[PDB]
C-alpha cells in the first residue's frame, strides 16, 4: 500500500496544493481513492472524403455511416483470489512457459536509441503532451534524458515518483513519455525480440501477418483432435489477477545485473501497484489506486495477455484431459503429472493454438475440453456471451473460426495453386477506411491515408470485388507517386510506393511457405475472387442496381476527386480489371 505509491500520490498533492481536497462522495468501490483538484478538458472519429468520394454507395448502408457517428462500470470491478489448486496450476505453469520462450532468446534492455528511433517514426507509444510539445522533440533533449535518470535510479533504490496512469470494452492508459521509456528499458525485448512469434513460442502469431493467419488455422485443423474452440473472455484486462502479474513477473528470473532490477521495479512500482488520475464531470482529477488488473503500454500488454493467455488454455486442456481432478487443491502425485504433463506434451499442446493477446482458438485432444471450466472459471477468465458452467460449443470447419475480428477462406486460382485468405464483414472494412484520427490533416495527407485502405485491400482482400474495385478507383484518384502515411501503424506490406502487382507477388508467391510453385503472376486477372454468392455473404453489394451504376461510372467518381487534389501525375489502374480492359 501507501509506502510504494505514496511519494507518487505526495509529489502530485503538492503540484495541485490551490485545488487538493478528500472528496466523500467518490464513486469507487474497487478503487482505493486518494484526493482530487481542478482541470477542465475533452478527441472524435472524422470522415476521409477521398474514401468517402470513391464509395457512395456505401453513403446509404447504415452498418457504414453510423460507425463514424459518436464499459468502465467494468473498470470498477473486483475478481475474486483463485483457490489453492489453481494458484499451483497456474505457478507450474508459468515457471515451465518462460523457460521454454527462453530456451533460444535472450532477455537484454532495449536502448535509448531504439526508443528514439520508434518515436522519429511514429508508433502508437500512448505518451502525453506539460514541458516538450511532442515526443519527436523531447527525445532530441538531454534535460528530459536527465528526468529518466532521476526515475530510473529511483527505481534501482526500490522507490518511483513519476510513473502515473492517466485514464481515457476499450480503456487506454497514457503515461509521460519518461515512464514508457523505462517500461520499453526493461521489457521492449518481448516484442523487440519476437518472444511470441510461431517459431519461439509454438501458440503465438506475433509478426506472422494476416496473410500468413489463415494458414496456420489450417495447420492446426490438420491435428487429430475435437472440434475449434475460440471462447473470448468478458473484459480480459479488467480479469487478470494479482496472481496473473506474480507470474508475468517470473520473467525477471531470467535477467541478471542491472536489467534484473529495472524490469523487477517496472513490475512491482507500476503494474502490481498502480496510480491513475482520472477526470470526473461532477471536472475534477481524481487520483485513485489498486494492485490488479492490466495497465501498460499496449505493446507490453500484447506480450503479457498472449503469456497469461497460453497459460490458461493449456491448464484448460491440463483439465479436458483430466491430468487434475480438482481445483481445490493439487496432491503431490498431481503436481508431479502435472510437470511430467508440461515435459511429455506441452510443446505438442501448445501447437494445438493460435494465440493473440486475449484471442485464442484451440484445437484440444478431443471435445471433454469443450466442458472443462473449473480452473477457466476460478482464473476469472469468464468466457464472453454463454452461462458460466454451459459448455462451449466449437468449430467443425477452420473457414467458419473466428480470430484476430477475421475468418479465413480456402481460394482455388486458375492455375491450382492454393491461397487462404483473410475476409471480415465487408461493411467493417468500408466503414473502417472513411474514418481518420486526428486534427489537422491536410487534403495530402487525407488522400495518403485512403491509399494506405486501397493498398491493405488490394494485399488482403483482393477476392472481394468491391473492395478490388474501390481499391483501384483511390489508387486512380491520388497522384501515383505519393506516400501511403498512417498516425498509428502484424507485417504492413501494403506501406510502400512499389508497384501493388510485385508486392503480391512476394507475399503470396515468393515468400509464402504454404506455395510450393513459386511461378510469379503476370497480371491482376490470374488472381481469384471469392464466389459471387459467398462474395454477397460477406457483405458485397455485387447485384445491386447502386453498385452498378458506381461500377460503370467509375471515371467520373475518380475524376471528381483528382479535379479536387488538383493538377497532379496520376495513373489509371482501372484496366488492370477484365470489365474495364476496354
Ligand atoms: C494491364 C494489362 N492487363 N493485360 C491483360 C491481362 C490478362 C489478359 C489479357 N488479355 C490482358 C495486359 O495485356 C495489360
Ligand atoms: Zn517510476
Ligand atoms: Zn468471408
Amino acid at each position: 500500500n501507501l509506502d510504494i505509491i505514496g511519494k507518487r500520490i505526495e509529489k502530485i498533492k503538492q503540484e495541485h496544493e490551490t485545488s487538493w481536497h478528500y472528496d466523500q462522495d467518490h464513486p469507487y468501490k474497487t478503487w482505493a481513492y486518494h484526493g482530487s483538484y481542478e482541470t477542465k478538458q475533452t478527441a472524435s472519429s472524422m470522415v476521409n472524403g477521398v474514401v468517402r468520394l470513391l464509395t457512395k454507395p456505401w453513403d446509404i448502408i447504415p452498418m457504414v455511416t453510423q460507425m463514424a457517428m459518436t464499459f468502465k462500470e467494468k473498470v470498477d470491478t473486483r475478481t475474486q483470489e483463485p483457490k489453492e489448486g489453481t494458484k499451483k496450476l497456474m505457478k507450474i505453469t508459468a515457471e515451465w512457459l518462460w523457460k521454454e520462450l527462453g530456451k533460444k532468446k535472450t532477455p537484454r534492455m532495449c536502448t535509448r536509441e531504439e526508443f528514439t528511433r520508434k518515436v522519429r517514426s511514429n508508433a502508437a507509444l500512448g505518451a502525453i503532451f506539460n514541458k516538450w510539445k511532442s515526443a519527436r522533440e523531447a527525445v532530441e533533449d538531454s534535460g528530459f534524458w536527465e528526468l529518466v535518470d532521476k526515475e530510473r535510479n529511483l527505481h534501482l533504490e526500490g522507490k518511483c515518483e513519476t510513473c502515473v496512469y492517466n485514464m481515457m470494452s476499450r480503456a487506454i492508459w497514457y503515461m509521460w513519455l519518461g515512464a514508457r521509456f523505462l517500461e520499453f528499458e526493461a521489457l521492449g525485448f518481448l516484442n523487440e525480440d519476437h518472444w511470441f512469434s510461431r517459431e519461439n513460442s509454438l501458440s503465438g502469431v506475433e509478426g506472422e501477418g494476416l496473410h500468413k493467419l489463415g494458414y496456420i488455422l489450417r495447420d492446426v485443423s490438420k491435428k487429430e483432435g475435437g472440434a475449434m474452440y475460440a471462447d473470448d473472455t468478458a473484459g480480459w484486462d479488467t480479469r487478470i489477477t494479482l496472481e496473473d502479474l506474480k507470474n508475468e513477473e517470473m520473467v525477471t528470473n531470467h535477467m541478471e545485473g542491472e536489467h534484473k532490477k529495472l524490469a523487477e521495479a517496472i513490475f512491482k512500482l507500476t503494474y502490481q501497484n498502480k496510480v491513475v488520475r482520472v477526470q470526473r464531470p461532477t471536472t475534477v482529477m481524481d487520483i485513485i489506486s489498486r494492485r490488479d488488473q492490466r495497465g501498460s503500454g499496449q505493446v507490453v500488454t500484447y506480450g503479457l495477455n498472449t503469456f497469461t493467455n497460453m497459460e490458461a488454455q493449456l491448464i484448460r486442456q491440463m483439465e479436458g484431459e483430466g491430468v487434475f481432478k480438482s481445483i481445490q487443491h493439487l496432491t503431490v502425485t498431481e503436481e508431479i503429472a502435472v510437470k511430467n504433463w508440461l515435459v511429455r506434451v506441452g510443446r505438442e499442446r501448445l501447437s494445438r493454438m493460435a494465440i493473440s493477446g486475449d484471442d485464442c482458438v484451440v484445437k484440444p485432444l478431443d471435445d471433454r475440453f469443450a466442458s472443462a471450466l473449473t480452473a477457466l472459471n476460478d482464473m476469472g477468465k469468464v468466457r464472453k456471451d454463454i452461462q458460466q458452467w454451459e459448455p462451449s460449443r466449437g468449430w467443425n470447419d477452420w473457414t467458419q473460426v473466428p480470430f484476430c475480428s477475421h475468418h479465413f477462406h480456402e481460394l482455388i486460382m486458375k492455375d491450382g495453386r492454393v491461397l487462404v485468405v483473410p475476409c471480415r464483414n465487408q461493411d467493417e472494412l468500408i466503414g473502417r477506411a472513411r474514418i481518420s484520427q486526428g486534427a489537422g490533416w491536410s487534403l495530402r495527407e487525407t488522400a495518403c491515408l485512403g491509399k494506405s485502405y486501397a493498398q491493405m485491400w488490394s494485399l488482403m482482400y483482393f477476392h472481394r470485388r468491391d473492395l478490388r474495385l474501390a481499391a483501384n478507383a483511390i489508387c486512380s484518384a491520388v497522384p501515383s507517386h505519393w506516400v501511403p502515411t498512417s498516425r498509428t501503424t502484424a507485417t504492413h506490406e501494403w506501406m510502400t510506393t512499389e508497384d501493388m502487382l510485385t508486392v503480391w507477388n512476394r507475399v503470396w508467391i515468393q515468400e509464402n511457405p504454404w506455395m510450393e510453385d513459386k511461378t510469379p503472376v503476370e497480371s491482376w486477372e490470374e488472381i481469384p475472387y471469392l464466389g459471387k454468392r459467398e462474395d454477397q455473404w460477406c457483405g458485397s453489394l455485387i447485384g445491386l442496381t447502386s453498385r452498378a451504376t458506381w461500377a460503370k461510372n467509375i471515371q467520373t467518381a475518380i475524376n471528381q476527386v483528382r479535379s479536387l487534389i488538383g493538377n497532379e501525375e496520376y495513373t489509371d489502374y482501372m484496366p488492370s480489371m477484365k470489365r474495364f480492359r476496354r
